């Protein structure tokens, strides 16, 4: 997992927390298409930020800042 992912993970969150709800699909399959990861990575990425992005738990600097450091790791083995 090189630095540049969280950058574009963060921005990600971001767009999916300000964004017109009716692009979500197509913002977080975006994202996916960039990073290739296996789906275990994928519903890791999901479950803990563009999930919680999309429902409007995030949408805050701290809030979103937490949760990019916390996939990251995940992501990372």
């Amino acid at each position: 997992i090189r630095p540049y992912m969280k950058a574009l993970i963060y921005e990600t969150l971001v767009n999916l927390a300000n964004q017109d709800p009716e692009q979500h699909a197509t913002i977080r399959q975006n994202l996916y298409e960039q990073l290739d990861l296996p789906f275990d990575k994928q519903l890791a990425l999901y479950a803990g930020a563009l999930g919680p992005a999309s429902s409007g738990k995030l949408e805050n600097h701290e809030a979103i800042s937490n949760a990019v450091d916390s996939v990251v790791q995940l992501l990372e083995i």
